């Protein structure tokens, strides 16, 4: 039993059951593995979620760094770009992200990121807003896509012909677009409120 | 007799004794002393009752849906993000429980007034709809991460903050010493500045 093995299966099991079913009992379980054996791997439910994420995080590249020569605008296009996947990547992904915090070992990463910002002029807390905002975005957007789905299994769904015309549109809209443009769109608003941030 | 405004003080009052995940259409028949038949007419399921509680929350904190008048557009979405996030915090799981709401029917009318002032301030329907979404799920994102990174520290060992680098020091200091508020609302005029941009 090595870290991927518990890992990878832990991925399949929250697809099969959902963050709130998942548990360290169930996963030692599927393992075909006794508890104690597990323990060392994952103390609790709280760790099986920080490496889940770490996880998935790392296995779609999530962008915490620019690339040379990328522009401080791209960089958080891409930061939210590949978090996005990311979430989508699994069942409850976003909820299961929710929780996280910069470990120890990605310390280098959280402070790069943050010079990063800070050299383009933004002060210290500018840079820490800019981030989570882009984050709380990105994570909200995921968090209410996962849920929706699940919601719309659990009951009546809409009439078209009872809704008011624009109220109809905007039903109509999200139907031709899907979600991505919508996600899109709240993206570039943030970057250009940024943006105006930065000249200030 | 049981009556709809009975049913959702009490689920209102359950909710804060054991959280989204512990509420069960079965605990609330329960707590009010009435059968599960009784209570299927009030709340057919657990997704009713989530409904029935987004909705009464949001009316009960006066979620600023409609522009006061001569309110602009940028005032209004401020107080409709800030008021929106008054409604989740004030009932414990308020936005989880706010997560997977959308409009009924009742509230058409609300919705399309909506809509109709963004696009009488110019704003194509497309654009009225994405603003809006853009600050419900902003918000909706924000109260969700505060609340789940307060739960989620206490099932954790606590960092030493030394052991961290200067900047992410100095960003650690600024969320422990600062609250949640000041994110929010700067996150809030973003978009804002965002959508003047956009107009």
């Amino acid at each position: 039993l090595d870290k991927s093995k518990v890992i990878n299966s832990a991925l399949e099991l929250l697809n099969e059951v959902g963050i709130e079913g998942l548990t360290t009992r169930k996963l030692a379980q599927k393992l075909g593995v006794e508890q104690p054996t597990l323990y060392w791997h994952v103390k609790n439910k709280r760790a099986l979620l920080d490496a889940l994420a770490i996880e998935m995080h790392d296995r779609h590249q999530t962008h915490y760094l620019p690339l040379e020569g990328e522009s401080w605008q791209d960089f958080l296009r891409n930061f939210a770009k590949s978090m996005r996947l990311a979430l989508l990547s699994h069942r409850d992904g976003a909820k299961v992200s929710l929780g996280t915090r910069w470990t120890e070992q990605q310390y280098e990463t959280a402070e790069n990121m943050l010079a990063f910002l800070t050299q383009q002029g933004f002060s210290l807390e500018n840079a820490l807003y800019a981030t989570d905002a882009v984050r709380v975005f990105t994570l909200g957007a995921v968090l209410l896509d996962q849920e929706q789905q699940v919601a719309k299994e659990e009951r009546e769904t809409p009439t078209p012909d009872s809704m008011p015309p624009l109220l109809r549109q905007a039903w109509e809209l999200k139907v031709h677009q899907g979600a991505e443009p919508a996600f899109l769109f709240g993206l570039e608003l943030i970057i250009a409120g940024l943006e105006k941030q930065l000249k200030r």
